[PDB]
């Protein structure tokens, strides 16, 4: 895409040490698979292209992006050790949205809708085996 985003965050690296864990295949098989078919998922599945928007200032204040595109690529292709690793990723892009946009925006909205179902699918993260 344009030099004027910035690469977007790792989802391969031979280095960093792998495990597949039960609750890892939870993040994928439920909770990933329940919010990306959401009818308000399309604003997060994938990087914000501050080009496309017309938003030169974004990554000026999100220094610490993530997106649903890039955790899926992430459980798909075990780039994580532990589970926290992935919920962390999914609570950067909730808060990158609170952050950037104004309460009661749309995009904010639909960013409250899938927290929500989060919330109740990380109440039930399995027990590590
Ligand atoms: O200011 C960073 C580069 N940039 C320009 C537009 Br439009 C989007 N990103």
């Amino acid at each position: 895409g344009s030099h004027m985003n910035p690469p977007p965050p790792e989802t391969s690296n031979p280095n960093k040490p792998k495990r597949q864990t039960n609750q890892l295949q939870y993040l994928l098989r439920v909770v990933l698979k329940t919010l990306w078919k959401h009818q308000f998922a399309w604003p997060f599945q994938q990087p914000v292209d501050a080009v496309k928007l017309n938003l030169p200032d974004y990554y000026k204040i999100i220094k610490t992006p993530m997106d649903m595109g890039t955790i899926k690529k992430r459980l798909e292709n075990n780039y994580y050790w532990n589970a926290q690793e992935c919920i962390q990723d999914f609570n950067t892009m909730f808060t990158n949205c609170y952050i950037y946009n104004k309460p009661g925006d749309d995009i904010v909205l639909m960013a409250e809708a899938l927290e929500k179902l989060f919330l109740q699918k990380i109440n039930e993260l399995p027990t590590e085996e």
